[PDB]
């Protein structure tokens, strides 16, 4: 039992994610010159191009262009923002003065990178927000390029985040009171409708939130009831299996890594079938560790730090879930939350201890901060064992490995494949979201061996590190796919894409949305 | 709760600290000589003195002196002791021969020590009372400084402490067995009253009890209850605030480092006014963690060992309290102990837990091992916001930092200080009462940088550990204090004064007493 | 200058890898019964294919087979060997019995893999070759297989090595007295001519050799003596710039990472072109870091342990190059040894030290251990700036990360290529040599940042190491690429391939070879 | 305090941008503001005036 305080604590946050709605809308130049004629929402617009894009003759059409901006275009560093005041422009803030700052987004794109890229957009836009002068205002973000989708999400991630505690927000449900209202103005209207950019970016924002939160608001509990509450709202099925009753169901794993823990572990399948037939059956699976302590194999501090971010797959395949749902694309979905805290005490799992999985595989623990693998290995055969239908494709996303870092980078997740065609789709679907992939070696014949164990079906841990660590963990995770299960299985290890200096970047959502659309 | 033989032995252990009654008296040579009439107390007499004191000519005419002894001080080394018999010497015990100890003390004093240098009057005295021959009996210690207020407070801390478990003393109720009564022989009549020292002594070796005492005999709930044992005896008034309670009225700080603890944490506020119009209101604060752990950024075993020194601020605030209400001295007082166990397990507060502090300040928790500037946030709120009075002058102690150790070293506390005057005040105190002090760099504007957080209002640790570390943990604690305090703030880090190799010094009572004295 | 002992034992190493010659040869079953006419060439026989082959009726008509064989092809487990003895077949040693060890290839190989699983025909003929009775003898190994290449050097690197210090093998310049020689029979003629085959199996074989040897005997003086003496033998040229010459001809990087050493570093440049119109041009880059102590930031012992292996890129890259010259393949080729030891001393270069490329470009050296990227920066740039041709391809070859290890593994060179093409050209050669490959992230754009430097042009050393570690390494390099240069470039990071637990793997030179082939 | 002296309006480069730039500073930043067509040795359109 809780304390009154903190119980009432958690069920505000709860409903402020239950409730979440975006501070990005979206329109074109067009639409713009003929609702607002000519007037700012506010004393500061912002600019984002290319070098190009900015000297393009339409920028001079534009109801705050005069030569202080075209010389700040001239002014501007690459990767960089200039901002420079107008005199006397008509603004809905009355103010004498309209700051103007431009931004120059780079054309260099590697054949791995988004070609518009998002990346800097974002960093951009977050520069120039911090110039805003008061709150509750909207700002005119003009942007140059027509790339909808990756910019929408962009922009979603960018500036400062719906979640905070500074300033007395933990009394408002920690819903920042510094966040701006974003006008994203496309030159032209945009190929995607305006609300479908909206429930983009909301669940790009809803997922920030989420891995943002501290564990302490974003329990095994909190994220069941988060779930629920959308369940409740948008109609869609939810199924939960908690705490000891995972364990007479017989799964092993997650009951094992969460057991230790103050809040129980769940397993929470979402269900989503579309009107009519869909175009694929698709169960997704989420490593959602609200907090990885280590277990036994305790953590440093320094590490430690920062793995309330460990449910960052969780919230990604939970949000991806919700915008298939709310722009009711035509792709049948399971969603499973693995969710568990790794926690130490006298109930922890062992390194030592031998778990039964749901697979009926045996796993000895050779070490319980390699927990995730665990909890993802009855979370893929529970959805392709457990459910009523078997899906045609999985889709599992994990903050699973520091190698993952080392591997493909902060800003690419890494891939791990069994499909040659699922994989170049997902790298597709990477490269037009902005939410980019990489692939990390496919080859289960090098990785089997390192899972030997005298006493059990396998370890949880490589006999050798220094051998395809992110490659290994995904292998780990595939031997407990169901024999029912014929399809494309995609492992993705988003360990640092989640997260940048600022916080959750709200990575996965996009990237699942775009790989659905092109099904 | 707990095993019933447990139980009897904490409340064997709380009547022990609670009916603490001094080793040492006090005297002169006069009255010495009026009462005793040349017959010493025992078969061991220890002197002590400087290399000029000890070739007074009054020191010949001391009851034991002879040509033995005259030898023994030609002999002695300067920080040394040196023992001689004296044949047919009169003692009360009938020894054939009497041991006479001298011991000489060094006149070498900086500028930031204490001139009748305790410290080696105190080793002095430790190693002549190891020549003791039997227990239970009385040792004349004759001190040829009239220093009466260090002296007092030296010889307090010296020989064999008053906690041990050794040889059946856990049956009674861990009070040694092998303690002395020492009777220290001033050359005049003190200044300060014999009983007065007698008070300010038996606090000195109180704390030293209650910081040697192991934490499964001090615990936040024994140190309560002994307390609330002076409060009754003494008659003055006592709150505290409990577990959940602590919780539930806003104290997030001390209620989350405590919280994973077997015993809860206490906030246990005492307060003292005295029968005049007071010279001033001070309000104090000690940190009170009764084991240091880490929690779940958990300590190597060779830095946890001694962590039940943690609560040494707690135990010098509570004495020094106490020597004030048994002296009554014209200081209206609160003292605060900020009691928790900093433990490690499922409810642990966690590396990235945000804590909504007293003060309405949200915290970033980085590391869980920088526990006691949080407990004292919520502490230094208290006292300046939620007493009836607001207080002057705000002292807080702490076992605060390592830095503290390599700053200020082992003998001199550091001082983080708002004020000059109070600083320098605190630092005459040290140099009277011979429990001495040394500032620490006071720059709010360099250390406020420290603790930025991406979501909450400060971090709990610094970005950046080599940037004045002492001082960064006081200023994070005057972050907490009340706008409606505009006072002096003292904050005293005592991590290593308040122990040597031999265990506890008794650190921090006897200063207080003398600023308070000179107030 | 050397002891006289010591440098007659280099010259007399320096001779043995010159005239080394290949253990292997090459023939088929028909040629096989009209040259041997059903005598074994000794009392050992090696059968080896995968599970199908071994049931093949064909087998039955080999002159070992009879019904105790049969029953081994029954027994033996995928993976691994099972003997049998066949008693009176006639055999050119004369044995009663002759022992023929079957052992079964798995045909399982993902998509990133060879199909004819190389890796495990080595591991099943090393095993099979710990059976040999007597020394010098020749050992039938009949292969199912009809993939020459790969099977030639999976046979090449069986068994026991040619590099040896056991026995007195010291005396005999290192060459072992414990090797076979193997004579692989094919079912058909090979696809490869026989000689053919041999080259790249005496290619394989002198890398393993030069990887093996310790530092006191492979040297930056000895490798170019090895390569000088090629160089006379098959005449082709060779250009020498050592030691201080580096310095005086601006070769920063080089010189500044080998001053240190007994022995100076050596860029070492080889040319060969062919007789008419090349269908490429090609240049090699190799890291020859004949050990990696770290330098001032000095490795410890179990890390520096191997890093003899520190010059396999080197050894690679030379290897390939003789075997183009041998065979006379139609690709021109220069052929670049950045030779050095990475040595501890006064003169070492330091982590501060501002090194002066040969590309121009200035240095700082955060780490000094980063010394390969620095190394091959000159290299390439002499290979891209510095020749009397601009090659259209830049391949470099280096052990050159741990990363590589935890990113692609053991078996899989990580490829760092600008060029999609190039890229995939080099796969397909890894699938077909069996010295397999894998891509890690290119994503320039992303690596670029990690490498700011405040005072030069750039660091050697990311300021993030969990930010695709393997690709990083690759940057820098590329940064040092003349401006004249506009065609592929193909950085092979093979820290891993490069060696097995019992030692070199002879890993590259088959993988250039057949790179070359398709070009 | 010192931003806001009468003085400081006295200075060559001083126009109503630079006062705006003025309230717009945050204590221990930067902001800069152009001035066009001030007279200056190096011939710029604009001279860029960054307040601090
Ligand atoms: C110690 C090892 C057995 C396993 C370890 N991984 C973990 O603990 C995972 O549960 C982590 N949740 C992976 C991770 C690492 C760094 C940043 C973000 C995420 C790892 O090193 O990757
Ligand atoms: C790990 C850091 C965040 C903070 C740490 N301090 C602590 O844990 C405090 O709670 C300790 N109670 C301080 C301490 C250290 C050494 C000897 C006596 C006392 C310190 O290093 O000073
Ligand atoms: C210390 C780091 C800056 C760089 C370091 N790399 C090196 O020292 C390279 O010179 C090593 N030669 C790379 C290496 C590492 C492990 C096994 C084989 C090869 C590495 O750890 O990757
Ligand atoms: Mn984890
Ligand atoms: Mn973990
Ligand atoms: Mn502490
Ligand atoms: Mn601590
Ligand atoms: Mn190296
Ligand atoms: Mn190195």
């Amino acid at each position: 039992t809780l304390p009154k305080a903190e119980a009432k604590e958690l069920s505000a946050f709860v409903q402020s994610c239950v409730e979440y709605k975006t501070n990005v809308c979206f329109t074109d130049v067009a639409a713009y010159e003929s609702n607002q004629k000519g007037v700012l929402s506010s004393g500061l617009a912002v600019l984002v191009g290319t070098h190009k894009q900015l000297r393009d003759p339409a920028v001079q059409r534009l109801p705050f262009y005069n030569p202080a901006v075209a010389e700040a275009i001239e002014r501007v560093k690459e990767g960089g923002t200039y901002g420079v005041l107008v005199e006397g422009l008509a603004n809905a803030a009355g103010s004498k003065f309209v700051r103007v700052v431009v931004g120059e987004v780079p054309t260099k794109a590697s054949r791995n990178n988004c070609p518009a890229r998002p990346d800097v957009v974002t960093a951009l836009v977050t520069a120039a927000l911090d110039e805003v002068k008061e709150p509750n205002t909207t700002v005119d973000v003009f942007v140059l390029s027509n790339a909808v989708l990756p910019i929408a999400a962009a922009v979603a991630r960018c500036g400062k985040h719906n979640f905070s505690a500074k300033d007395g927000a933990a009394a408002a449900a920690y819903n920042s009171g510094k966040v701006s209202r974003l006008q994203v103005v496309f030159p032209e209207p945009p190929a995607i409708p305006p609300k479908d950019l909206e429930a983009v970016a909301t669940s790009t924002q809803l997922c920030q939130r989420l891995v943002d939160a501290p564990p302490n608001l974003l329990t095994t509990a909190t994220f069941t009831e988060i779930a629920q509450g959308y369940a409740k709202a948008l109609g869609f099925d939810v199924d939960v299996i908690c705490g000891d009753d995972l364990c007479e169901r017989g799964y092993g794993g997650i009951y094992s890594v969460g057991k230790a823990a103050f809040e129980a572990p769940r397993l929470v399948t979402l269900l989503y079938t579309p009107k009519g037939t869909p175009v694929k059956k698709v169960s997704l699976v989420g490593k959602g560790i609200v907090y990885d302590c280590g277990g036994l194999a305790l953590k440093p501090a320094d590490y430690m730090k920062l793995m309330k971010h460990d449910m960052g797959g969780a919230a990604a395949v939970f949000c991806g879930f919700l915008t298939a749902v709310r722009l009711q694309q035509p792709v049948q979905l399971s969603c499973t939350l693995c969710l568990a805290e790794n926690a130490i005490g006298p109930k922890s799992y062992r390194n030592d201890d031998i778990i039964v999985m749901k697979s009926g595989k045996t796993v000895e623990v050779i070490n319980t901060d390699a927990e995730g693998r665990i909890v993802l290995g009855d979370g893929v055969f529970h959805a392709t064992n457990e459910l009523s239908f078997t899906p045609d494709v999985v889709i599992d996303m994990a903050t699973l490995t520091g190698a993952q870092g080392i591997a493909t980078g902060r800003h690419h997740a890494g891939l791990y494949v069994n499909e040659e065609g699922a994989e170049a789709a997902m790298l597709r679907a990477g490269r037009e979201s902005g939410e980019t992939c990489f692939p990390v070696l496919y080859c289960p014949e090098y990785h089997e061996p390192e899972f030997k164990s005298n006493h059990a079906d396998m370890t949880n841990l490589m006999e050798r590190r220094d051998n395809a660590g992110v490659s290994c963990a995904g292998y780990f995770i595939t031997t407990h796919l169901s024999p029912k299960f014929t399809g494309a299985h995609i492992h993705v290890d988003l360990a640092y894409p989640v997260f940048n200096s600022n916080g959750a970047t709200g990575f996965g959502p996009a990237l699942l949305t775009e790989y659905f659309r092109k099904l």
